Order: C-alpha cells, then sequence, then structure tokens
C-alpha cells in the first residue's frame, strides 16, 4: 500500500504542475 | 479547451481527496 | 470561469504538496526503503 500511494502522489502532483501550465498558456489565449 | 481544463482539474481534485483518505487511514494504522 | 478555474488549479496544487509532505513523513513512520 505504501509504495502504491507514494507513485500515486507523485504523479498527481506532475499531473497538476502539467494543468497549471496548460491554465497559464491557455491564460494567454484569454485573459 | 476551456471545459477539458476544468474536467481536468475536477479529476484530479477527486483523485487527491481519495489519496488524502488513504493518508489518513495509513496513519492511524501505524500509529497503534 | 478563468478564475474559477485558476482558483481550482492552486488549490490542487496545495493538496497536492500536503500529500508530498505526509507521505515522506509515513514512509518515515513506516520505515522502508
Ligand atoms: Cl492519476
Ligand atoms: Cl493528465
Ligand atoms: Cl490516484
Ligand atoms: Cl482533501
Ligand atoms: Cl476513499
Ligand atoms: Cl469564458
Ligand atoms: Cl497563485
Ligand atoms: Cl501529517
Ligand atoms: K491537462
Ligand atoms: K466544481
Amino acid at each position: 500500500r505504501m509504495k502504491q500511494l507514494e507513485d500515486k502522489v507523485e504523479e498527481l502532483l506532475s499531473k497538476a504542475y502539467h494543468l497549471e501550465n496548460e491554465v497559464a498558456r491557455l491564460k494567454k489565449l484569454v485573459g
């Protein structure tokens, strides 16, 4: 349970960073 | 594009909430 | 719409960092690896 938990948390963070930059790129098109 | 990103944020918030529940379960278990 | 999207992304990122910190604490408590 511990390894799968660590792995899913790291994936969540990297997905969240990806999303934050995609939203920043979108903000360049709309405001 | 705007609805794709809104859907994604809700998907990841849901995952975050369930991971938080799993953390709290594991903390109680190792605490005993 | 855009500001509500941004607010959720920043909520998400704060939760993911809190999760990362919590997992590091738990990993030390468990002691594995
Ligand atoms: Cl995921
Ligand atoms: Cl993703
Ligand atoms: Cl997950
Ligand atoms: Cl939560
Ligand atoms: Cl759950
Ligand atoms: Cl809009
Ligand atoms: Cl911010
Ligand atoms: Cl903690
Ligand atoms: K995304
Ligand atoms: K919502």
